[PDB]
DNA sequence: GGGGGAAGGACTA
DNA sequence: TCAGTAGTCCTTCCCCC
């Protein structure tokens, strides 16, 4: 298999330089303002100019402006790159029927059945950024290897506005080379659980023993890695479809008081029931973040799809059963839709 | 023994 | 006054065949 891997550069700040040219090679920061108080909330994003200051995704947007108190600071606007993000990806169908969008910025080609080797998928890469770039001016980042997983790390190592290709031998080097902690769903939690078992390489996995890796980070991620030490993961490109639609919003100050969460709580029911659009849900989770940043959540299933009405009343029910099992103040309070009919 | 669901948790946004 | 904001898949614990 072959497989052409895109995700557009710094995305979000890189839609606005489009949309008002005279940003670039200026600092954009991309943010979500909360609403508690001035400033208060996080970095959606980043440009390079703005990053290579430790200016990033996730940062306060407090902090941010402490090492770059000049810097273009804008309000994120999701549909806006939503829109530009389905352009894209309308493009990128043109070069291969096997297609999956992982994310509002990237998408996997099986180019397989397009090319016959390497160099052509190279090829076909830069004919990909070049289309991209005449069409919407939107710069990305292009990995080529035999699966998935190397093919996103191939993008990884050449971003921003790069193109490379892992070929089979590089696959290998880097199986013993790469450190396991730059593989795609190795977060700072599992790193630090090999760390911890003496694995820092994908090779590592497969000398020791297979119940003490699963007693550490379970049965499916020691396979997943295992699979990939032994160069053996396969996995499809496969059209992916949503699976849940939801919002969650901060309130102005923290709570138990149910008429005062309500309001928070019918508004994100709102804007949800306007994303789901046709779609219709049969299942309703309310999700409240605590003081502590702690997350926790209740839903329902219903035999039939859940009306407006219905999503109210249960919503409340549900938000009840959090008050009265946790006794937490709420930070953010929020719903999320599922099993679509 | 393991299918199947609810809620927590990790990861990547 | 650090702490957004969406969405997926796996795990753990429980019910049930
Ligand atoms: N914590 C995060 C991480 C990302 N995003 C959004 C904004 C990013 O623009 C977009 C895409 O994610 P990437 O990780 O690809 O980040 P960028 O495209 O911004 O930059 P780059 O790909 O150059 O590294 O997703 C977000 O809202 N919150
Ligand atoms: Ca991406
Ligand atoms: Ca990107």
């Amino acid at each position: 298999m072959i497989v052409l891997f895109v995700d557009f550069d710094y995305f979000y700040a890189q839609v606005e330089e489009v949309l008002n040219p005279s940003l670039k090679g200026k600092p954009v920061v991309v943010c979500v303002f909360s609403g508690r108080f001035e400033d208060s909330g996080a970095v959606a994003t980043a440009n390079y100019e703005a990053r290579k200051f430790g200016v990033k995704a996730g940062i306060p947007i407090v902090e941010a402006k402490k090492i770059l108190p000049n810097a273009v600071y804008l309000p994120m606007r999701k549909e806006v790159y939503q829109q530009v993000s389905s352009r894209i990806m309308n493009l990128l169908r043109e070069y291969s029927e096997k297609i999956e969008i992982a994310s509002i910025d990237e998408a996997y080609l099986d180019i397989s059945d397009k090319v016959r080797d390497y160099r052509e998928a190279y090829n076909l890469g830069l004919e990909i950024k070049n289309k991209i770039l005449e069409k919407e001016k939107i710069t990305v980042t292009v990995g080529i290897s035999k699966n998935k997983v190397f093919a996103k790390i191939a993008a990884d190592m050449a971003k921003p506005n790069g193109i490379k290709v892992i070929d089979d031998e590089e696959v290998k080097r880097l199986i013993r080379e790469l450190d396991i902690a730059d593989v795609p769903g190795i977060g700072n939690i599992t790193a630090e659980k090999l760390k911890k078992l003496g694995i820092n390489k994908l090779v590592d996995t497969l000398s020791i023993e297979f119940d003490k890796l699963k007693g550490m980070i379970g049965e499916a991620k020691a396979k997943y890695l295992i699979s990939l030490a032994r160069d053996e993961y396969n996995e499809p490109i496969r059209t992916r479809v949503r699976k849940s639609i939801g919002r969650i919003v901060t309130m102005k100050r923290n709570s138990r008081n149910l008429e005062e969460i309500k309001p928070y709580l019918f508004r994100a029911i709102e804007e949800s029931y306007y994303k789901l659009d046709k779609r219709i849900p049969k299942a309703i989770h309310v999700v409240a973040v605590t003081e502590d940043l702690d997350i926790v959540s209740r839903g329902r299933t219903f035999p039939h799809g859940i009306s407006k009405e219905t999503a109210y009343s249960e919503s409340v029910k549900l938000l009840q059963k959090i008050l009265e099992e946790d006794e937490r103040k709420i930070r953010r309070i929020g719903v999320r839709f599922s099993k679509f009919i």
